[PDB]
């Protein structure tokens, strides 16, 4: 074979590993000051608690136990079945069964627990790509996360992906049997401890636009694992926190705010260290004085010992005056970071009893920030995940066959998909605004048929199978 | 035998014991500053009280006395019985009897009391695996918890488990009779005191994908205990607090926040030690002065003694100035840890009378954190537990036989499963939104049949056996 | 400049008079609750004590922070 792997994947991995190195060190920097174990352990938990809340508060809105995508009938299909109501009813029933299948798959296949780490890592790193390869209908298809450190990607100036490579080091103890043999014959006498790196390369076929995979184990192949992928659906997904116009990767959310994060840690730790000095009781006996250490060190309470106070002092550094200046600043940054990590208690920074309304106003800002990040993250990670899972399930045919109208639907996400839809809110607000013109349903020179429409128009309902057609209006008026 | 135990389990235990050693020391560190007896006794209880609340507050939502899983009819089975209502009713009745069986089993078999320690340990340690081996319908099947220290596990880069080993040291006084003989018929005259380590090895059969067990007692076997396990259902469960992309184990929740926990202990204990010094009354008599200790030490109140005040002083270290600097920081960390241990009283950190609303906002952040951790922990520990118990009970046939439609159901957990379902909330909100279009049930040119659907669509009800079918609509209109 | 300033205020440096009896080693190593030979006068700490200027800087940083915020 040739193409983009003219001489293996390792070669392509090393070539891109130089473009990735800035993002990689940036990610390790962010991790150090927040929670390091995502790339020893820091002097504050402020950043840590923030990142934790940011992941929680994100996924609980993005990936809750509620159904959070709604498949809508394709526009042409909707048009083709116009005002054929029994069928359209059954179609929604069909896709809204699909709604449940993928969800009941996700909750059982343990996608959520990994998507947590995915968001955590996607926040501190900027990129963190996901494999959901083998449905294997019978058993667990666990999701697999490849953190920024142990993978690499290349893109074109548009956004499209050409080639990605992922390294996995497992030590030959926990290898599948096909590679265990393809390894121990070409290599040496291996042990469970040693450690083997299995690269994985995906090209874009340079004419028949489709992704091709193979698995390299030291300038070799797996002698079996190589499979194909269409461009539209690839079970190998590279997400992106904070896009850039070109490049290949994306910016850690927790970067622009690090300027202060670093400022806080290197200060916080000095304060903690300072406190540890203030707390230390050391007693300075004048060796020229009469008061001798032992008689005190051993003396219990209520005693009387020979000596005067002047022979003894205690360290008493008394630099509160500086401390208060350091603290007053540590809290000022802690507050700014708090607001930047969606952390309620941005509202309370001591002072006075912040009154009841400048809470629900500061709240609206925090909700705006989370909502903006939510919409981007939702739109980018949420839809690629759904589109891939939909195609995978259609291929295995765990989707008991549908009518023609539900082979290619559209994929509403976020609010619309859960109960509290705005489609709905528009619908019910119109119905009530229709109840409004009851006191003139017996209209002397007032045309309800027209108003009843213009209202639904301004609100923006479909008005399809709603306003009884001129013919159906006249037909029903006689009954 | 051979496979993954080419020469016993002890060998595999020792090989993996080196990969486990970092997690193990990390766990002992966490424990030291929280509650140490989970791996002498510390100077503060803050962390202790936090871990306690964290376990309580978790399990009370995860594992309450209420029924907290609901088995739903498999999707194909639902489709196959579409609009056959008497049967579907009876099906729900059937699984909702299964709902009660497993629960009545769990409450009687004392699962909750162990699952407490499981969560406590899973919080401080990162992993803590669970055995629920023998149903023994007649009596107690107690749950068995193997703490991180006395077990070990290996995984593949996917999540799947290959081999686990558990050590149990009991001293030959409390051994079953088969090992008691298989032990003293190899190794020595043994007393009730001595102490015997029984290892326990589980392979993945390297072609007929199924878990195989045996029980080793010193490079030997139990001569009986060896049994098999299918891959889908193993009564040997390894949970995971905070996943990692690879490895084998998981991260203690109480790790990233330790950075401050350690900082607090080593300070707190200095303060306590400082206080004990401040409280100590030592009286310094000048031996050159006239005032003599005896006369005072023995003198009662209201007396008059010969001497002047200048001959006597008291220790008076007077380093409040430093203390206030130390305290002001101890409380600042105490507050950040409190928030990180779901501890209400995160809201009150003295200052002023925190007003009425920036409580229910700081609450929403604490509920979000607990809710996120809950969803992961629920999804990971809750569903593996249920799936295992369901299969075990089906095998012993304590599940009086069901129709074909309830051999492989789906397993809803969390909110859906208890009364307050979102499925329910959507249903009732639609029904009321339908009551909304009563003032136009006598519709002049307004099609209710269509609106009454589109509402249930936007909300996301099934609409199955709800909107009377075109034929059933026309059939009932004549009656 | 404030962040930098704080970093200076936080820094604990202890000035032993080399003419005095109180010697660094015995303190640096001494744990809490101890007694060491020497007097307080031989030792001080840096104590820059320019809060007076800080407060003037802060009161202005926050005034601009407020206008930018809006």
């Amino acid at each position: 074979r040739t193409g983009l792997a003219e001489d293996g994947a390792k070669s392509v991995y090393e070539r891109l590993k130089n473009d990735r190195a800035p993002y990689e060190t940036r990610a390790q920097n962010c991790a150090q000051y927040t929670i390091p174990s995502l790339f020893q352990t820091p002097w504050q938990a402020v950043g840590a608690r923030g990142l934790n809340n940011l992941a929680s508060k994100l996924m609980l809105a993005l990936f809750p136990m509620q159904t959070w995508m709604r498949l809508t009938i394709s526009e042409y299909e909707a048009k083709q079945l116009l005002s054929d109501p029994d069928g359209l009813a059954k179609v929604d029933e069909g896709l809204s069964m699909v709604e449940r299948i993928i969800m009941n798959y996700i909750e059982s296949n343990s996608y959520r627990v990994t998507l947590f780490e995915a968001l955590k890592q996607l926040v501190v790193a900027g990129n963190v790509l996901l494999y959901l390869p083998e449905p294997e209908g019978s058993n667990y298809n666990p999701m697999k996360l490849y953190r920024l450190s142990s993978y690499v990607v290349q893109r074109d100036a548009f956004g499209n992906v050409l080639q990605m490579v992922t390294r996995d080091q497992i030590a030959f103890g926990a290898l599948p049997e096909d590679i265990r043999k393809a390894v121990e014959g070409q290599g040496g006498e291996k042990k469970a401890d040693e450690t083997i790196d299995v690269y994985t390369h995906i090209y874009l076929d340079e004419d028949s636009g489709e992704y091709l995979r193979y698995e390299e184990v030291e300038g070799m192949e797996v002698q079996g694992s190589d499979g194909t992928y269409p461009k539209e659906a690839c079970p190998y997904i590279p997400i992106r926190m904070v896009r850039l116009d070109g490049e290949s990767y994306g910016r850690s959310y927790i970067e622009e705010y690090l300027g202060d994060l670093r400022s806080l840690e290197n200060l916080q730790e000095a304060i903690v260290k300072m406190s540890m000095i203030s707390s230390k009781v050391i007693g300075l006996v004048n060796p020229a004085g009469i008061t001798q250490p032992r008689r005190l060190t051993k003396a219990q309470t209520g005693d009387f010992v020979t000596g005067r106070p002047e022979d003894i002092s205690f360290l008493q550094l008394e630099k509160q005056a500086d401390f208060t200046v350091a603290k007053a600043v540590s809290d000022a940054i802690e507050a700014r970071l708090s607001f930047a990590f969606m952390l309620n208690s941005a509202v309370q920074r001591t002072g006075e009893r912040v009154t009841a309304e400048e809470i629900r106003y500061v709240a609206s800002e925090l909700e705006d920030t989370l909502g903006g990040v939510y919409s981007i993250l939702s739109q980018e990670l949420q839809l690629p995940l759904v589109r891939v899972l939909l195609k995978q399930l259609q291929a295995t045919q765990q989707i008991p066959e549908l009518p023609k109208e539900a082979v290619e639907p559209t994929i509403s996400t976020g609010l619309e998909a859960i109960g509290r839809g705005q489609d709905l809110d528009k619908l019910e607000r119109c119905v009530t605004a229709w109840a409004a013109l009851a006191p003139m349903r017996d209209d002397p020179d007032i045309n309800l048929a027209m108003i009843k429409l213009r209202i639904a128009n301004a609100i923006g309902i479909d008005t399809s199978g709603i306003l009884l057609t001129e013919e159906q209006k006249q037909q029903k008026m006689a009954q």
